[PDB]
């Protein structure tokens, strides 16, 4: 039909085989639980003494115990199917995320997308689910009750089946002509209604010329039409229920006056009209919630449909087929001019930066206005619009995603912590790759030692939600850790702890100055140490990079990073 | 229980009486169908005789046309009080709006105002008169159900009267139960998709560190336990209706099984049950109807309240005994210093302005405002904060407010017309004060009488809504017309026009020279024409008059009316 992710269910059809075998039991009771009736009415409380009143409690309160356990083992066994297939769907939308490029995370569709994943999963398999056990249980408890209602009398059952429709139908015809006949009326009412609004809007007019007993006069004659207007309405609105409940009596009458000939005559009993008349009142509702299933399972495989969307997206770009053993090279631009995309302001330039191996550069950017972007293309985050960056005599693009982003490391003070404990975070991704003393020395060098080792649990502290929840400084040291555990030629340093902690941030720099005593760091430059600790300052306009050399080359001439010196102060 | 609305009910309490007497009928006939249920299947269709189920076709169709016809009587003459009733509070609410003074017109707006006499009044009475129905309705079929169980089995009414509350009792626990199991496991759900936002939103962390396996394993976790909350969830939810469902079946199972087990009854013949339960079954809906009904009383009796309110607000000021016929008493605004009610900026500060009798001395000015209600005071719409304006030496307070304002006319561009007839509309408020033959004076007073003449019912063409939807120009000249024939000694024109018509415009401007040649009228004016006219300039600026003279010495002092006519030009 429409969506067909039937192989995912594939595997759990046994669950949705038992659930629906015992689902269609829940009509089977419901039909015996009628058909029970005419023994009762017919036999069991007329003169006859017993036997059917004391064998009938017993199994009514038996057939209502088997209907409710085939009710929650059908409603249980649906529902492992539905917790199957959506955690499945959603482990695989998730894992189709995880190498999704940040472009969509770039707030195209991102606040949404936790509400995408988990609603729509739990509203595809949901809805698909309810549209089988009301194409099932309500689409058996029809088949049944025909069954029945044709094993009783079936000369009352054909005489009332017709009947049916059309009373059904000379009632919609009626009610759509005194619905057409009272929306038209309203229009009557509108008029006189803007008509007293007109008479009320004249205030100033009627008192500066004395006419209220006028206006008084006319009012009176608009409110009697007005009153006309509502009791006509009022009227026709009110003779339409009678004449509905005069058909549907009518329809009763008829029924019994063909009672009274010989044609279904003994097809009467006592009974047998009792359970014939139930089974066609309680015909409706299974017949009302199936005649809307289309909608329900179309609701839900379309949601799948957009989950699907979502799944074939865009995926990020891996045309690479080189790796990495250690990228000791010299970073390279040429004309690299880039625009971030979802936007129309360019990003960067023209650029021509031979950031060398073995020394730093720290880049300032007192714009203040799209500068972290230019290190996000040497972690190939946003794809380079134009130019290239050669890394170690080859670019970027040519080189596979997975070293390329392992070489180089980002720290920043808004740095994401994940929810295992603080060793395996410091050693993500690579816990087994290092030591516990490893982890430590890295700690140590990160200059919270004291700090990580008086975590009530320690070393394997939970970190994350359900946890210490560190403060800022605390995940800036924990994520210098994480860079000195990988060492990364390639540093990116955010910068942004405007925050100075007290013999603490100062701890947090000496890290810093540590780790980027060795290896080529870029290094986004807001506070002042650190345009103190430059070493090839680079400043950018807006999107151009204005100027670049040492920090006493662009001091001598005050062009932009001297004047930043002293507005920074 | 307000109820000041008594009186209003006596006159009309005959229809209210006949609309109750036939509410009772409307029940006894569904009672006394339920009571034909009976014999039906006790004695009409198990046996041969076919006089009990040839006859049930005649009355059943008797008497559901009884409950038709008895229905729409009473729904009619219900509606009818609601009616007479609705209109009258409407009627003297609008009595009670043309005396309410035009800040209370101000504050609020037609369309609110409009809801308050339309739909609230309309609520007032729809909703007692469907409290009412449903107590006496309700009600009746209550009484007449209870006796049709009591009598037709008064040993299966009390088990059954008992059992009922019980049940529903043990139902509504178990539900409130249940009901706090789900919702305390919804907490723990909500919790995981929680930590489901805390992995997702780490996506730039995630490829930078490369840990993508890692990330899909913790996915992998954390979804079977979202999928094992999901399970337990829906496990508690579904085994709620399987125990309410056994709960009813046990209520129903151990009254049939009192209808065996003694002897205590045994007198349940098969019709006699199905009445009694029938009935029971039926019973629902009134007795769920009479309980809400306080919801539609102290709903609707509270709309009566809030009407009274809008009723019984500030009356406008009416202490005032002298009349003057006609004055040409100048118009001064001694002293006067007023401020809107309502608002905080000051309207007005003492002021020297005299009208001199005669002399058509004007009033110019720029501010936008100011202006605007120095006109409104000498009609005494709004009233005076300090000071006072001196009628033939005597202040507006001490003049009868009716006079006074018969005193002055409203001529403007936007004006207001009423619903009638041109000469209805010119000889407004006084159609047997003036002759046909003073009406076509007017007209050509107004230089519009070649237009005033040529609508398709002349003179008295309906003018305003349902009408020829006049030009705003020709309603200018309409009500110019109007003055003319009222002849007010005060005058205060707004000469907004701003709209020069061909040949038109210049008929207004000769007709308004007819009108000023006398008739003192302090002329707000826009027009250059109009200013070139004023006999003594008054200028003022937002809060005061800066000069008062003629339109030569203000011309030459420049100050600041030579700059704003300068502006103006």
């Amino acid at each position: 039909t429409f969506r067909r992710l039937w192989p995912t269910i594939a595997p759990f059809k046994a669950g949705l085989i038992v659930a629906g075998v015992a689902l269609i039991l829940n009509a089977a009771s419901d039909t015996f639980m009628l058909s029970l009736l005419k023994p009762l009415l017919d036999d069991g409380f007329g003169k006859t003494d017993r036997s059917v009143l004391v064998w009938m409690p017993l199994v009514v309160i038996g057939l209502m115990i088997l209907r409710g356990i085939t009710s929650y083992v059908s409603s249980y066994c649906i529902s492992w199917v539905s917790g199957k297939v959506v955690m499945t769907m959603r482990r695989r939308l998730f894992g189709h995320m995880m190498g999704m490029p940040v472009s969509f995370f770039d707030k195209q569709s991102t606040g949404t997308l936790l509400s995408r994943i988990t609603y729509d999963s739990e509203q595809v398999a949901s809805s698909s689910s309810g549209a089988l056990i009301t194409v099932v249980r309500e689409g058996a408890s029809i088949i049944g009750l025909f069954i029945m209602m044709f094993y009783y009398s079936w000369q009352l059952s054909i005489i009332l089946i017709v009947l049916a429709p059309i009373v059904s139908i000379a009632i919609r015809v009626v009610s759509k002509r005194f619905r057409n006949i009272s929306k038209n009326m309203q229009n009557t009412m509108g008029q006189v209604t803007t008509s007293a609004e007109q008479m009320l809007k004249g205030h100033k007019e009627v008192l500066i010329f004395g006419g209220q007993e006028v206006e008084t006069k006319r009012f009176d004659k608009v409110s009697n039409r007005m009153r006309l207007q509502g009791m006509k309405m009022v009227s026709a609105s009110s003779i339409s229920d009678p004449i509905i409940q005069l058909i549907a009596s009518l329809a009763l009458a008829f029924v019994l006056y063909a009672a009274s000939f010989p044609s279904v005559m003994d097809s009467l009993t006592a009974g047998t009209i009792t359970v014939v008349f139930s089974s066609m009142i309680a015909l409706m509702r299974p017949l009302k919630s199936l005649t809307n299933v289309n909608a329900q399972f179309q609701r839900g495989m379309a949601a799948c449909q957009t989950l699907f969307t979502i799944l074939d997206s865009e995926q990020e770009k891996d045309e690479g087929k080189r790796v990495i053993e250690r990228a000791t090279g010299d970073v390279e631009f040429r004309n690299v001019t880039f625009t971030y995309p979802g936007r129309d302001v360019p990003a960067l330039r023209n650029i021509n930066l031979k950031i060398p191996a073995g020394k730093t550069v720290a880049l300032v950017g007192r714009s203040g206005s799209g500068k972290s972007t230019i290190a996000s293309l040497i972690t190939r985050f946003y794809d380079i619009d134009e130019g290239e960056i050669l890394m170690d005599g080859h670019d970027l693009r040519e080189y596979t995603l997975a070293s390329l982003r392992n070489q180089v490391a980002l720290v920043s003070q808004n740095v994401h912590l994940f929810n295992d404990t603080v060793a395996n975070n410091i050693a993500y991704a690579r816990t087994e790759q290092y030591s516990r003393e490893q982890i430590e020395e890295a700690a140590r060098m990160a200059y919270a030692m004291d700090f990580i080792n008086k975590m009530d649990n320690g070393l394997d502290t939970v970190i994350g939600e359900n946890g210490v929840l560190l403060s800022g400084g605390q995940r800036q040291r924990i994520a210098i850790a994480r860079a000195l555990l990988r060492d990364s030629p390639i540093l990116i340093l955010d910068e942004a702890t405007s925050a100075l902690d007290t013999e603490s941030e100062r701890a947090i720099q000496a890290a810093l100055d540590e780790l980027q005593k060795n290896r080529t760091s870029l290094v986004i430059a807001h506070r002042l140490s650190t345009i103190e600790k430059a070493d090839e300052i680079v400043v950018v306009e807006d999107g151009v990079i204005v100027e670049r050399g040492t920090h006493n080359d662009l001091l001598e001439h005050r062009g932009v990073y001297a004047q930043l010196h002293k507005m920074q102060f």
